[PDB]
């Protein structure tokens, strides 16, 4: 939720949860909770790939967890992060708690996506809405950051 | 490398069968498991760890295989997972077919399957069994 | 011997666990059985067999050891029957209780225990592990 302070800013984590029928791929970032969500047409390799190069434009992404997925192993998502100078990591690390990091992140996901749900008309509008509601929440975990303002601020110090 | 083994999932008599082999020797473990799920493959690779030196594992992308309690396991004991043998199921289908009359049951076929495979003699000449050949590398590595 | 083996079943929560000893190193492998009869100590034992050199195997008379079934697997195993483990069962139960919290069922409970104790390097000035004490005494009688 707050991230994990032994982590790197590079570390990102990627999935793909379900919702109603649909494909939600999911990025998070490890060290702050940060993460970007998206609802997608179909669990391909070619979608993962376009999303990868949306977060790398952006994010100084180093190396990505997925796991086996034949969409996450694909010849597009490969080479998509060999353009973009993305170390590819498969296998999502465990933890005893969480299970995983991307893990228990499309859970509080669908958790909040399950508590807003009556404030939409379509899924993509309340999972933009979930996204934006745990990127903003703050908590004692540091002065009152959020996870969006944690992660401009990790990135902010590594390129200073 | 002695901490290497591959794991794999084969079927035969509408049955399941988790075969692991130690890619330096041939050595094989094996073993009928009631169903394909993460946790029988767990408890499997678990007792393997506190026998042999497991360090990495090498299987497809199955889904036992790439199941949580498989990867919880492995953190536990230690194990490096990599996705990515097939000649080691086929000779273990043709030992299995060789005993399958001297047993009623599918899973005592295939660990006296287990046993002719890891102690059969080759080369026409003692201490070359993939059974003698692990406990070599293995102790020539501690 | 390098060959010899010590069997024997403890309980625990209610539960038969199948116990095994490699007398020489003290290396053991342990296992959770559905009911206490020959047919589970034999399957047991092939499987022990298949990966181990074993030749002789001792156990008490219980119904379970003195059975045709296991005798059968003896005779196809080429094992000789004999009618330390018994505080190998105290050693293991032990341990057991360490990491009893770390797992659901006592199975996994077990295989975690038998891990720990093949791996921990102590005993003879503290050097080598159970595990690595047994496949150094089958590899130098090989040689």
């Amino acid at each position: 939720m707050h991230g994990q302070v032994d982590c790197s800013p590079g570390i990102w984590q990627l999935d793909c949860t379900h919702l109603e029928g649909k494909v939600i791929l999911v990025a998070v970032h490890v060290a702050s909770g940060y993460i970007e969500a998206e609802v997608i047409p179909a669990e391909t390799g070619q979608e993962t790939a376009y999303f990868l190069l949306k977060l790398a434009g952006r994010w100084p992404v180093k190396t990505v967890h997925t796991d086996n997925g034949s969409n996450f192993t694909s010849t597009t998502v490969k080479a998509a992060c060999w353009w973009a100078g993305i170390k590819q990591e498969f296998g999502i690390p465990y933890n005893p708690q969480s299970q995983g990091v991307i893990e228990s992140m499309n859970k509080e996901l669908k958790k909040i996506i399950g508590q807003v749900r009556d404030q939409a008309e379509h899924l993509k509008t309340a999972v933009q809405m979930a996204v934006f509601i745990h990127n903003h929440k703050r908590k004692g975990g540091i002065g009152g950051y959020s996870a969006g303002e944690r992660i401009v601020d990790i990135i902010a110090t590594d390129i200073q």
